[PDB]
């Protein structure tokens, strides 16, 4: 069919010190872009969330990994781009809370309604709203939700659970934090419980431990959430090997991948940024993480199988893939960790585009939930916060900075950030939009009511 | 002719607390976007540089001025969008310097070659390269260069001067800082002298004092740079009233507007951010600047007249307009002063679009040289640097942070930033591009050799 181009090379054209050497473009876009514009309907949609992966996160990753004139074959390759707003809401006044958390933002792009920090699937009135995933499942479409964080953490949970607070993981915490939701108290239940009820075809990530809890009320009272899964049809896999033995993954044989007690281990090791570290200490070179066992699947691997299983549905599918720890390491002021994670995601995003071009009716979207702390500063910056110099692909030093908190956790920031898309309806992310528009853009491309 | 739509409303559709209330989109873009793609040649081009106005600077200003669900009629209204890279070069190794200054960046978009921080119109070998303005003048097109900074400052000087350091304002400093350029030493000369030789039709800004210097060598030796200007044909205006009396402005009657000794006064007052200021001090509300005399033209006012004068050329024109102090107040950790300047810029950008739509073959581009320091943080952020909470249009507090420097000057940052465009060839800004492409995009739109 009329193939929509996917940016093949936005890397520098040559000698960056020479005239025309640093150009990313080779010729005029007008035609190429025009060939990317389609209001055909998406058969499927894959949405890649780089948790806290704003433009600075992207630059620092490219800069370190592929060099300043380099180019991410996935993240940088989506043709249509824009910047979106992601403000949350103050619960009491319903006023904008300029800086959102994982909870409110996820709810935003999945239900189309703004909310307060810490909420999952509810508007500020605590009223429920159906998720893009739920709507899909009803339409007969296959659903998938992948992530490197515990499956209970906001971003993935936002598509299946409806709770007043995000801390309402499983049984124990919900009873004493989300009573109105508590199963025993007559509510729908904990995030975990609600996820198992949700029943999406493919659900992979960490968070094994919240499955150790036993239900209190309900049909499965007494038994651990784990057994309830199995008992209800769920195939349980815990490693690369078992993950590959799957062939079918459908409403009767849903796949539940629990690859870590909590979050999946980080891709790279590197010390954490320190006070004056860019000046008092040697420049860092990132290293692979010894701890991460070779049996723990990688985001791209997870993304790959999901796609392979999900693609079987004649109607189509929906898949959320999250590279969660970009944000986490960003909170930890740990460059190597964070950068490596963005790389991890780029890899997954590559795997998504590859399929996007072959199939031809897919919508690929890459973006973040919000902006974060890290900033690329000058080698000699003498800062008040946490810094650290890194040796980049170019053989140059690059200095990173964390200084928007004295609390030991570096904070999110409120800046608008990038949203790139490729395929049918990819046009709706261009210019300035709001994260809730993302929701509407998925519903309409997918032709959902 | 086929009119290209200019984003009329990306404000929220309604109640931000309700489902679909926070949306900026009202329908599908595909067609509207289609109707914006043209490879027709631009008759003219207007380039709006918000010095240091990256996405965080845009959000903070829209948040405070128009509210989070608000929309900038100028800045936010340009249909086509993308993110570009602006790294500079190390002079010694020709390696990437991840964080450029005003000088190198300006040089990148105007000549099309990367350079080291502090250079104006030279590559790292100190070899000269023609500017887009210079090329335009030769092509027979009208030229204009507008700024709120002293005309000598990098951003506006980059289009007419070729100096080893940006500190080579006029006579004195050049002799002792850019010997190879110094007139008497045989060189082309100081930035001022080079500007006066450049002879662009319209040149308005600040920097009156560098014109008090007297040339040393040359035809006009002994006399002050100012008399030389008059002696050569320049119409010298110094206020709104004189600026409006101009009718012609061309090669024989070139206009030179010097509206301030140095930089033009800022638009808004507001105190400077302080340590723990968001917690220790009351929330601030910006105020207009009392100092700013009513006779000092405003950026939009200046942009307006430039356009009016420049529009007279049957061939076309080229116009660089810079809102300079966004960056200057940003260095100063002064939210009210910084936001005010971004607003000041939006006003001028509106002017540009207004014309852009009427004429029909204009290319408008709005962007910044680099990213800067400010960050929108949480009301209760307990930070190491400079903070300050402000009362926004929403009636909510918005906290801003400055903490990438213990030096009393807040630093630039290397993050990739937005670049929106409207008109012929506006497509070439979509996706990831590099600041030097911007140079090639102007050259081909304007059909220059
Ligand atoms: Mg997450
Ligand atoms: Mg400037
Ligand atoms: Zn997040
Ligand atoms: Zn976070
Ligand atoms: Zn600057
Ligand atoms: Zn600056």
């Amino acid at each position: 069919t009329p193939e929509m181009p996917v940016l093949e090379n936005r890397a520098a054209q040559g000698d960056i010190t020479a005239p025309g050497g640093a150009r990313r473009l080779t010729g005029d876009q007008t035609a190429a872009l025009r060939d990317s514009l389609s209001d055909k309907p998406a058969k499927n949609i894959i949405l890649l969330i780089g948790d806290g992966m704003g433009d600075s996160e992207i630059t620092a990753a490219r800069n370190y990994a592929e060099g300043a004139g380099g180019f991410f074959k996935g993240i940088d390759a989506l043709p249509l781009t824009g910047q979106y707003t992601h403000y949350a809401l103050n619960k009491k006044t319903g006023k904008p809370d300029y800086v959102t958390d994982a909870a409110a933002s996820a709810t935003a792009w999945s239900t189309g309604v703004k909310t307060y920090n810490g909420a999952l699937g509810v508007d500020i009135h605590e009223k429920d709203h159906p998720t893009i995933l739920e709507m899909a499942k009803a339409a007969g479409l296959a659903t998938g939700n992948v992530s490197t964080a515990e499956l209970q953490d906001a971003t993935p949970a936002a598509l299946v659970a409806h709770v007043t607070s995000r801390k309402c993981y499983g049984p124990s915490a919900t009873s004493e934090k989300c009573p109105g939701n508590a199963l025993e108290k007559g509510g729908k239940g904990s995030i975990t419980e609600q996820l198992l009820n949700a029943r999406a075809d493919v659900t992979l990530g960490g968070g094994a431990k919240t499955f150790a809890e036993t239900a209190t009320a309900g049909e499965w009272q007494g038994k651990t959430l784990r057994e309830q899964a199995q008992a209800r049809g769920y195939q349980l896999v815990s490693d690369a090997a078992s993950l590959n033995s799957v062939t079918e993954a459908n409403q009767q044989k849903p796949l539940l991948g629990l690859f870590a007690d909590g979050n999946m281990p980080v891709r790279w090791l590197g010390p954490k940024a320190t006070y004056h570290g860019n000046i008092d200490k040697p420049a860092v070179t990132c290293t692979p993480n010894p701890q991460r066992n070779d049996s723990v699947p990688t985001l791209a691997q997870m993304t790959d199988k999901a796609i392979e299983l999900l693609s079987k549905n004649e109607k189509g599918f929906f898949l959320q893939v999250e590279g969660a720890s970009i944000d986490k390491q960003d909170h930890a002021a740990n460059p190597c960790g964070q950068i490596g994670e963005t790389v991890d995601l780029d890899e997954a995003v590559q795997r998504a585009l590859e399929f996007a071009k072959k199939e031809g009716n897919t919508l690929v979207i890459v973006t973040a939930d919000h902006a974060h702390a890290s900033q690329i500063v000058a080698p000699d910056t003498k800062a008040p916060g946490l810094t650290q110099a890194l040796n980049t692909k170019d053989g140059a030093v690059m200095v990173m900075s964390y200084g928007n908190s004295e609390e030991d956790s570096q904070e999110h920031t409120g800046s608008q950030l990038r949203i790139a898309a490729y395929g049918p309806h990819a046009a709706n992310v261009v210019g300035l939009t709001d994260q809730t528009d993302l929701f509407y853009t998925m519903k309409a491309a997918l032709g959902l009511k």
